């Protein structure tokens, strides 16, 4: 089997991407944030505290003939941005782009933090990291991909995120028309439960490539590119007037600037992030200070190849017995 679904930016900045997901019988379609940095499929639901719902579409298990309470199971998750959610668990039929999993754990939120409530466009998350990170207790649950894997034509999924445009998540096949040149594969460590890999270096604009190992995670659920302070300083030094602002929470730059590109290495291959992808616009409405899309990972504890990086590539998440990651230009 295979599946193919379009993923759409939630706003004009590509802050996140939503993908329609069919849950239950008859189908309830919710727009979920596919997150290769976590491993829970959770949804706004008929159980979510009413004051914490503001415009989201909810899953109502009582209206699904295939829903079953997973008795005694609870979940609770905290994300890198400080947001969180928790609740109980149903199993139900879940389909993505024509690919169906029966008996998928659907984590029903009883509580969500303010960031989720305030984002009316995201009805929940669909985790695509390794199932070892799944938070369901006392019986850990598998991700949608892990459940689907044995049925897939090939044990892979691909992320093809757009810049200010829709893109695609495919399951079970590699669309050879969706990228240019060849795909370069690189080793993955699953030791922390992430799609963790080591970039071979970077360049700023038209500058020379610096060969240096940068361990980080491929994370579709993180907006920006978070890299070591040395690398980030080297980038922003090439933008007149750019500075790190503790009051704003990162690097800002004059909105009048033209940003240089940023290149990262994948083995001997190179992925170029155009300068425009690094512009996250005014820090507040009408400001002439703009927020940067490359930020320091210092104090996160891990480097994160988030959407800024991933959307510059066609990315293969190879879930074979020995997982790997592939990157191609597009």
């Amino acid at each position: 089997s295979t599946g193919s679904a379009t993923t759409t930016p939630i706003d004009s900045l590509d802050d996140a991407y939503i993908t329609p997901v069919q849950i239950g019988t008859p189908a309830q379609t919710l727009n979920l944030d596919f997150d290769t940095g976590s491993s829970d499929l959770w949804v706004f639901s008929s159980e979510t505290t009413a004051s914490e719902v503001d415009g989201q579409t909810i899953y109502t298990p009582s209206k699904s003939t295939t829903a079953k309470l997973l008795s005694g199971a609870t979940w609770s998750i905290s994300y890198g941005d400080g947001s969180s959610s928790s609740g109980d668990v149903y199993t139900d039929t879940v389909s993505v782009g024509g690919l169906t999993v029966t008996g998928q754990a659907v984590e029903s939120a009883k509580k969500v933090s303010s960031s989720f409530t305030e984002d009316s466009t995201i009805d929940g998350l669909l985790g695509l990291a390794f199932s070892t990170l799944n938070t369901v207790s006392p019986t850990q649950q598998k991700t949608f991909f892990d459940n689907a894997k044995a049925s897939l034509d090939s044990p892979v999924f691909t992320a093809d995120l757009g810049y200010h445009a829709p893109g695609t998540y495919n399951f079970g096949f590699i669309d050879t028309t969706a990228y240019t040149g060849s795909i370069t594969y690189t080793a993955v460590s699953t030791k922390q439960g992430f799609w963790e890999w080591t970039s071979t270096g970077y360049a700023v604009g038209s500058g020379t490539f610096k060969s240096t190992s940068i361990d980080g995670i491929a994370d579709t659920g993180t907006t920006l590119l978070y890299l070591p302070a040395t690398v980030v300083s080297a980038y922003w030094a090439q933008v007149s007037g750019a500075k790190s602002s503790s009051s704003v929470g990162g690097y800002v730059f004059p909105c009048s600037a033209t940003l240089p590109s940023f290149t990262f290495g994948v083995g001997s291959a190179r992925i170029v992030i155009p300068g425009d992808y690094i512009d996250f616009g005014p820090i507040s409405t009408g400001s002439s200070s703009c927020f940067g899309g490359i930020q320091s990972s210092a104090g996160i504890g891990i480097n994160i190849f988030g959407d800024v990086a991933l959307k510059a590539a066609f990315v293969v998440f190879n879930g074979a017995t020995t997982p790997t990651l592939g990157f191609a230009s597009k």
